């Protein structure tokens, strides 16, 4: 319903952000391989973010 | 060890747990699209959680 469907769509949302804050931190320490792996999990967070809008927004 | 680092441990670790909170609600909502993603991205955040904890913690 409504609430959890919302929540759920803010969550896949906050996660995109999260994984763009970290990838930056992770680009800042000159950590390169954790930096890559955060770049491709960024692309999996966008492309739920997107499912999740399509589906409860 | 230079604060930063632990601060993008501890960023990794959230994305894991989140991933997977949103992961069993996107199951709970019965949303098998979204649901498949959720479950690919946190096998993801699960992964760059483990390559910065071996590097970071």
């Amino acid at each position: 319903m409504t609430k959890q469907e919302k929540t759920a769509l803010n969550m896949a949302r906050f996660i995109r952000s999260q994984t763009l804050t970290l990838l930056e931190k992770l680009n800042e320490l000159d950590a390169d391989e954790q930096a890559d792996i955060c770049e491709s999990l960024h692309d999996h967070a966008d492309e739920l973010y997107r499912s999740c809008l399509a589906r409860f927004g």
